[PDB]
Parts: C-alpha cells; sequence; structure tokens
C-alpha cells in the first residue's frame, strides 16, 4: 500500500460526503501523484448539480485536474469511493492512470474492475464502511434516482 | 440502416465545425433507431474549453442530457474517428447497441474490438471526408496530436 492512500480515501469520501449534502450521488474522488503526494484534482458525481449525463465521480476528478501531460498520469493514483462503471475504467485506461484505489464494491460492481487488471493496472478494493453506508443510504432513500446513474 | 448516412452527415458536420473552431475535429450524434430523431450531437472539446474528458463521443452524450437507461437500448451513436478506451466503456456503459465508425485509419484503439467483444454492433463505413479532415489536422498540429493519443 502506497503512503497516500489514507490521505486519497479520506478526500474522495469528503467529496462523496460533500456531493451528498448538495443533493447528488455521493461518490468522490481524487487524482493523488505518487511521488510527493500532490492533490491534482477531486471532484464527485454532477448528475443532479448539473444535470449531467457524463460527468460521474471519477470523470469529474479528472476533469477538475484540467488538461494534464501523459508522463503526469503515468505516477498518479485516482481514488474513488465506488468500483469504477465500464467508462470510468476505460477513462483510466485512456489515461494510463496506475494505481485505482476503490472504496467499496458491494452497493455496485462492473466488469470493469477485472477489466483494469486485465489491462495491467493495480485495483484496490479497501472495503470501506463510510462510503459503503452513506451509499446504501442514498440508494434507500433515492433508487429511482440511483437506476438513472447506472444507465438500467 | 436507413438513417447511417443521416448520422454520419451530422457526425461530419460537428467535425467539422470544430476544425473550425481551432479544435480536434471528431464529431458524432446520437440518433434514435426507430424514427431517426438526433437526440444530441457534439464534438471534441480538448481546445476549445481546455477539456481532459470531452472527446467528441462524451460531448455528444453530454449535450443528449441526462436520459432514462431505456432510450440509450435503441439508439446508434455516429462517430468520425475509432473510439478511445473511454468513449468505449461509456457507449458499454449506457447500453448504446450500435456504433458506427466514420473511419478507423488515423487512429484505431483496443476499443473497437472489446465493444464487439461486449456485444455491440461496429460498423466501420471508411468515410473520407472524415479520413481527409482528421489527415489535415494530424499534418498540420501533429504536436498536438501526439500530446492526445502518444
Ligand atoms: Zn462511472
Ligand atoms: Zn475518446
Amino acid at each position: 500500500a502506497s503512503k497516500w492512500d489514507q490521505k486519497g480515501m479520506d478526500i474522495a469520501y469528503e467529496e462523496a460526503a460533500l456531493g451528498y449534502k448538495e443533493g447528488g450521488v455521493p461518490i468522490g474522488g481524487c487524482l493523488i501523484n505518487n511521488k510527493d503526494g500532490s492533490v491534482l484534482g477531486r471532484g464527485h458525481n454532477m448528475r443532479f448539480q448539473k444535470g449531467s449525463a457524463t460527468l460521474h465521480g471519477e470523470i469529474s476528478t479528472l476533469e477538475n485536474c484540467g488538461r494534464l501531460e501523459g508522463k503526469v498520469y503515468k505516477d498518479t493514483t485516482l481514488y474513488t469511493t465506488l468500483s469504477p462503471c465500464d467508462m470510468c475504467t476505460g477513462a483510466i485506461i485512456w489515461y494510463g492512470i496506475p494505481r485505482c484505489v476503490v472504496g467499496e464494491n458491494v452497493n455496485f460492481k462492473s466488469k470493469g474492475e477485472k477489466y483494469l487488471q486485465t489491462r495491467g493496472h493495480e485495483v484496490v478494493v479497501v472495503d470501506d464502511e463510510r462510503c459503503k453506508k452513506i451509499m446504501k443510504q442514498f440508494i434507500d432513500e433515492r433508487p429511482q434516482d440511483w437506476f438513472e446513474d447506472i444507465g438500467e
């Protein structure tokens, strides 16, 4: 485990909770440079905040980093409170982000988690209970909104 | 399919429009398969908005707005260039069954095959207009191109 994992998941959960407060889906994340622990960006799901079909927590996080050179992505970790969907898996693959740390994969899991390993990326599931609890609360109280985010 | 000509004409329109704005000439649109209605269209906004994620497919899907998951299940996504792993994942996640690609000569990624692997139909039309405009951008601005896909 990398020394910044605790920092990364803390920030990612902060983003998920902030997003929950604003009325949206409690999925957050951030991008951390593995060398020195700098936070390149952070964000949360913007489906309800901005009416966005594409701004998942992982995409929002990457957009909030701005355009980075390819070399930067190559030594980063992306932290996300929920297991990534097929789109966010593709983003991680496309940018070449070597490490993906997942809060939990209990309330949601896609084929992207294993496809990340197939494409050579390290996936870490921490099984964070704070993430599980906030995500389970949203699902339980707004289930119809929940199925829209995963395109069911 | 009867809308393929219309869909590629719109996607090319978007790509040429984005080229005139100074951006990457990659455009697309989403078409409902039953009646041929355009659900949304867009182009790559990398240079227009300093965007890391707003590829032509992602831009196109953003411009449709939030839709019910079932709407996507009988649509076709048109794109002027073969999609990257990210746009491929968007097509997979949303359940868009059909993808019509203008050309995969100037660019082709693992996402074309992965799309078929995951049960989606991928059709490459080898449009010459798309190849021409994309080749031009690559030849005029190879450093921007390689900074993006290299
Ligand atoms: Zn996602
Ligand atoms: Zn793409």
